[PDB]
């Protein structure tokens, strides 16, 4: 019954696998064929299955603990149910046809040959988590003037969601941070989007729909107890505070994701993000032309002018990012 290899090659899972790769897998699964408005998958079952779409498309509704469903979409070339196989969980959400779909479909062993090509079992986590970010509980941040906000990790749509945005980021901001006056290209964009969450972590905050700034760091390639940090905050948010806040909640995340020192980059003439810096030290260097750098420990419980529920709050959403599935 087991499917061609070329039958799977096209799924985003598999790219850059060899053919040969594939071949036990290819013959692990069956065909699957659906109607529109079909249940493939429901929330508290437990897993025994997992599907890779051919073709159609499938609406994704997990049920938090408020009660309200969070909603994405499944798509041709992606799995679904392979998250409660890597916990060895209940399904994490409901799943349903929209578009009538195929259609390659496999059991708890099929999984296991799976998991075993090089390099899938990575991107399965990777993804996994990346899908599991979704389903965290936006934190309430209420700044000192009064304006209400929410903290949460960045998504990829996030990415959709700022260039069709109705929030104003000016070239200055843009230059001031990526150090260009131009808009993003779709590439970077991507960057700034996709991340693992642990040698790559984001935080956005927004209005409660429209992401209204963000920050950001990335584990060194040589020292990952190091990562450098950035930041950015919409033209009409700035200077009400986000930014410091920003950084304590970078700072709980990067505790948890077992980082220590923040490398910090920035135009010598960028006075807040220095500033921002300057009550945690620490030494500015010299990189380049107009451009500084510098070094700072990560604080680190006692250090922070977040509070104790908020760091809690903090600690709770990032630690259930990161450890997700591991
Ligand atoms: C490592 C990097 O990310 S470098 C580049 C950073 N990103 C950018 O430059 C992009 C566009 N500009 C921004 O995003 C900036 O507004 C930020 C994020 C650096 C600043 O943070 P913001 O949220 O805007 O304001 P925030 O209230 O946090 O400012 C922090 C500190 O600078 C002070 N500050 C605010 N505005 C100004 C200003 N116009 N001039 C001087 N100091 C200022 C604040 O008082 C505060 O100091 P304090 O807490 O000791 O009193
Ligand atoms: N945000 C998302 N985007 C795409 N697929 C998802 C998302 N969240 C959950 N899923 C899939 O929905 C499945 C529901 O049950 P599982 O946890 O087995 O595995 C889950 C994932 O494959």
């Amino acid at each position: 019954t087991g499917a061609r290899v070329e039958d799977l090659a096209g799924m985003d899972v598999f790219q850059g696998c060899p053919a040969e790769g594939l071949v036990s897998l290819a013959a692990s699964v069956q065909p699957l064929r659906a109607a529109a408005g079909q249940v493939l998958l429901r929330q508290g079952e437990p897993a025994v299955s997992f599907l890779l779409i051919s073709s159609g498309s499938a609406e994704v509704s997990h049920v938090g603990d408020d009660g309200v469903a969070i909603i994405a979409r499944a798509l041709p070339g992606m799995i679904v149910g392979e998250i409660a196989l890597l916990r060895d969980s209940p399904r994490s959400a409901t799943v349903t046809t929209i578009e009538p779909l195929t259609g390659w479909t496999g059991g708890r062993g099929a999984f296991a040959t799976m998991v075993h090509i090089p390099g899938v079992g990575e991107r399965l986590l990777r993804t996994a988590r990346q899908r599991l970010a979704a389903f965290v509980s936006p934190i309430p941040v209420r700044l000192a003037d009064g304006t209400q906000l929410m903290l949460r990790p960045v998504l990829p749509g996030d990415r959709e969601r700022t260039v069709h945005g109705h929030i104003q980021f000016s070239g200055e901001t843009l230059y001031r941070r990526f150090m260009s006056a131009r808009v993003p290209s779709p590439a970077l964009m991507h960057y700034l989007s996709e991340v693992d969450y642990v040698d790559h972590f984001v935080w956005v905050v927004t209005d409660g729909s429209d992401p209204v700034a963000d920050a950001r760091f990335v584990r060194d390639e040589t020292d990952p107890t190091v990562a450098e940090i950035a930041f950015t905050v919409a033209d009409a948010y700035q200077g009400r505070g986000i930014g410091s806040f920003l950084i304590g909640a970078l700072s709980v995340a990067a505790r948890v994701d077992g980082v220590e020192r923040f490398a910090a980059r920035m135009l010598s003439d960028n006075v807040p993000m220095r500033t921002i810096m300057d009550r945690y030290g620490a030494v500015w260097q010299r990189e380049d032309v107009g451009v500084i750098t510098t070094m700072i420990d990560v604080p680190g419980p006692g250090e922070l002018s977040l509070g104790r529920e908020m760091v809690d709050q903090i600690n709770r959403v990032a630690r259930q990012v990161i450890e997700a599935v591991g």
